[PDB]
């Protein structure tokens, strides 16, 4: 009945490779598969293969990896009922949701194939020469930006299209002129595979180098970090944990030669509901906010895990409010059964927190997450750290708060966040300036009105934060600004017009 | 001029754990403020405190700061070049020319924030149309880091120094700065140090944007990188030294991005076409440019890639010949003294590498040397890639174009690599030109790569071991960049948003 049963090999420079042995996956319905096990050997292969295609990719058209980008685009597109039915199996996550990314993914190339047509990211610049000048005369010197060499992407668990395969740091890298190693997820093998063959597919028909692309499926921990290690591999990107993304980070930094890490981690995205909105929108706040919480079983990296309100019958508005949409939801399905474990393991220690009461507490079984909300006061969450722990999975806290002092002090005391987001009616304004130069330096998106869930794929785009939110240092990795990871400027001096590289 | 020898934090001029001795070439010693773990904190405390002005500042009230730093520079002139000139033992004419670098990149940085195309300001409209849900308005703008700390260069006492580079761009991004002083050159810190407080005292601009500390430990150095409110470093100096930093940096509780310039041996390719038609004015060209400064460059060419034959060897001669009349220069100290003197004989004590110009040097000098290997020899000792800082040359003769591509190929990360050709070099530069730009961050050709123009085209930088930038350059206006982030404003209120 299956549209696509799985190969289960890696792709490595254009040949399905076998591994050390299978491993099966974990769907959540429909059949389990085996996927070839990544070894080194094959990171080495695929990472020889990626300096050799660099040479001539490196070293293509604007026009050429445009031309590259919307045949991925076409080929992912050409795959839309297979995508949608292995994606959906292996995640959980509904059919309407794996249709919505493929969009997001295949039109996220499309953006960047525009993007370098355009060419102003090249930041081409020149300087004349001045013969004439004293006491030593200037020589001609041009810059351009060129493609650091290969990349390495970790997919990402959550998206299993537009943050994995053939996602943004893929797109980016491509669009740079940088080959690309993936690690693919374990999570959704046969998903990665489905995207692996329209790239196959747009390989073959452009003509561009197989070295540009290889997919390596289940690593051991040894697997990714020789991918890391490297030498050919010249920079990362990487959405996950914490623990995991600055393991690999500090592994970058220790290489005999260092390479730049780029890591989205955790955030809990904190808002904070302004006294005067919460007086005229409490309900519909409190509404949305249920909204966001539970978006894909929870299983957002911008989901607002923290709603900061002074405390009075305004917060007690929203809070039933949030209480009353949130006891409404349906268990979702998570990821993988160590996610919904990990769900879990976060409810036992807010539930058992004396510091916190809980507003709703439901059982969560198997593999899928209810809702949860817990309330405390600011005294309690600035007294324990462990209050602001991210909890990957549709669980909520408010924070009560008693001034906007008190809640300038917690936007203070936070650590890096992908998104901070203020709630706000015109009478709050002189409140959100007190905030937002806080807030600014705290996160790498400042949102208004508006909750911190859809990350627009856009120019304008930061989707990034300090660190521990993410490893970027300012870098984003979504929007067409996130290309900026994988380029290098050079200069040129004196050069004649014919020696010229022809990005100029 | 005569030094107070006290540090500067936010305003204030402070003394510190007891004094250590300037070593000048000639003219007076005087005594220093040796700075300490404290006094680094007091600086970055201030610095964090003033980040709420300074990074909140217009670019118009930055620009005039800069303006105003390069006019109490240009106020410091005869002060700065007699103190420059003691403590480093570089001419005067030296000193006269590195200050004008430094004003007229201070200015140059004013000018580009004033532009303002630095920002990278970006907005996608609302599309309240859109559905299923509409899209909200977003805006992207750059904005300063935070504090930032910056170890001067022994080298360019001035312009990589105390207001020099990386301390221009910091203070134009937004970011106060914390200046690690260099041991060599305290004086000629201080007296700029003077001009930049003036400029603070003039303009109103937060004390704490600015601090310098001289002298200290290992170990003030590291309690600067790794302090919480530093987020960013620049750096310029020994591969050993920058490395360590660097490692600091990625393993802070809070890593930080650390921007640290690291030495190069700035490779020359000398194709056949060249080589037989001006081997005399490239090997007189090439003399000049290893023994300019005492050989004292980051860019200095320390390496002349050759095919082998008769045109290498009138190439070779010129070159002796035009080193063997340049007199002995001092030195920045005498520690880069003592360690010309191991580098000359690390290629002196090798078998694999034939003595052409030898000359020993005493105390604070040094002496020109030319020593030549053969590509294989080369390739086979890591050793013999490897920089000294001085005036040394290597020639490395090899057999065909192909065995020099390779050569090329195995070269580590370099500042630059610069080709020299004639036009029927051209199929030959064309093959070479993709390996080499993969290696350096400046590619040259028909030229030295000791001059670094301060512009907008400019990458002063490579991969690493040249620098640990992953890109970034060190000078010229794009190295704004290291110090910026950049934040998007969703569905933001025309009250709320920041004032760029």
């Amino acid at each position: 009945m299956m549209i696509f049963t799985p190969k289960g090999k890696h792709l490595v420079a254009g040949e399905w490779l076998d591994g050390a042995g299978t491993f099966a996956s974990a769907p959540a319905h429909g059949p389990a598969h085996d996927f070839a096990v990544g070894t080194v050997e094959l990171v080495n292969r695929a990472c020889e293969a990626a300096e050799e295609a660099f040479w001539t990719y490196g070293y293509s058209s604007r026009k050429e990896r445009a031309a590259f980008l919307r045949a991925i685009a076409d080929e992912i597109e050409a795959r839309a009922e297979a995508i949608t039915e292995i994606g959906s199996q292996e995640t959980g996550l509904p059919e309407a949701r794996l249709n919505g990314e493929r969009g997001r993914t295949t039109g996220q190339l499309r953006l960047f194939a525009d993007h370098i047509e355009k060419g102003d990211y090249l930041d081409r610049r020149v300087d004349a020469a001045m013969p004439e000048r004293q006491p030593a005369p200037r020589q001609e010197i041009r810059l351009v930006q060129r493609p650091v060499g290969p990349v390495a992407v970790f997919g990402a668990s959550n998206f299993p299209l537009a943050f994995s395969t053939a996602g943004g740091d893929t797109a980016a890298a491509l669009a740079a002129g940088c080959p690309v190693v993936v690690k693919g997820h374990s999570a959704h093998p046969g998903t990665g595979e489905i995207v692996a063959e329209a790239v196959d597919a747009a390989i073959r028909k452009t003509g561009v180098h197989p070295g540009v692309f290889s997919l390596i499926q289940g690593g051991s921990r040894d697997v990714g970090h020789a991918l890391v290690q490297h030498p050919h591999i010249k920079a990362v990107g990487f959405t996950g944990s914490l623990a995991g993304g600055r393991a690999l980070f500090d592994l970058c930094a220790a290489r005999p030669e260092p390479i730049p890490f780029f890591g989205e981690l955790g955030s809990v995205n904190p808002m904070f509901l302004l006294p005067e909105a919460l007086k005229a929108r409490a309900e519909t706040l409190g509404q949305g906010w249920a909204g966001s919480l539970t978006m894909g079983a929870g299983q957002f990296c911008t989901n607002p895990g923290i709603a900061v309100v002074i405390e009075g019958a305004d917060a007690d508005r929203f809070t039933t409010a949030a209480v009353e949409a949130l006891a409404k939801v349906a268990p979702q399905t998570m990821l993988t059964d160590g996610i919904a474990k990990a769900y879990r393991d976060g409810q036992a220690r807010f539930a058992t927190r004396n510091a916190v009461k809980p507003l709703l507490a439901t059982e969560s079984s198997g593999r899928d997450a209810s809702p949860n909300l817990f309330e405390t006061t600011g005294a309690q969450f600035l007294a324990d750290h462990a209050l602001g722990e991210e909890v990957f999975g549709p669980l909520g806290l408010v924070v009560r708060v008693g001034s906007p002092a008190e809640m300038e002090e917690l936007a203070r005391g936070f650590q890096g966040q992908l998104t901070a987001t203020i709630h706000m009616d015109a009478g709050d304004l002189e409140t959100a300036r007190r905030l937002r130069p806080v807030l600014e330096r705290k996160a790498g998106r400042v949102l208004v009105n508006g909750f911190p869930t859809g990350v627009e794929v856009v120019d304008s785009m930061v989707h990034g934060g300090p660190y521990p939110a993410s490893t970027n240092f300012g870098a984003t990795s979504v929007g067409t600004m996130s290309i900026r990871r994988f380029l290098r400027p050079v200069a040129y001096q004196n050069m004649p017009e014919d020696l010229l590289p022809e990005d100029f």
